[PDB]
Order: structure tokens, then C-alpha cells, then sequence
């Protein structure tokens, strides 16, 4: 009953979904830098 | 030809879409703090 | 009133969306070859 495949698939699918969506909404991320 | 309505609507709608996607993909954001 | 930007943006965004959907629904495309 190894069911890790479905959780990995959904994690990858929503990751791709957010990556595709956030590219064109001009939502910049990671503008911060470690300055401490 | 005041078309600002459509750009404002799409910005808000895709912002809502990414917010909806964010919560259930356990993607924590803003974990950083200003420590400088 | 140059509005080509919004049509280009939506075309690219939905193209990215369909590409994102394609690669986990195991929908193989282009399996055909020109054999004529």
C-alpha cells in the first residue's frame, strides 16, 4: 500500500500550477538578501 | 476608453487564485524577519 | 490604444497553463510522424 506516488504527484502538480500562475502576475519573489 | 477596470479585476482575481492555491500546498511564506 | 499586450499576455498564460496540465496527466502528444 505504498501511496507516496499520489502525494508526490499532487505536490508537483500544484508546484507547477503556482509557478505558471505567478510568472505572469508580475509577482517578484526573493528580492530579500541575507545582510545580517 | 477607461480600461483600468479590466487590469484591476485580473490583478485581484489572480491574486485571489494564488492565495487560494497557497494555503493547502503548505507553502509557508514570510518566515524571514528584519534582523539587520 | 495599443492593446496587443493583454492578448499576448493571456495567450502566453493559458499556453503555460495547458503545458503545466499536460505533463502530469500523462497525455502524450506528437506521437505521430510524417510517413507519407
Amino acid at each position: 500500500a505504498a501511496a507516496l506516488s499520489e502525494f508526490t504527484d499532487q505536490i508537483t502538480g500544484r508546484e507547477g500550477v503556482l509557478a505558471s500562475a505567478a510568472r505572469l502576475v508580475l509577482g517578484q519573489l526573493g528580492l530579500d538578501d541575507p545582510v545580517n
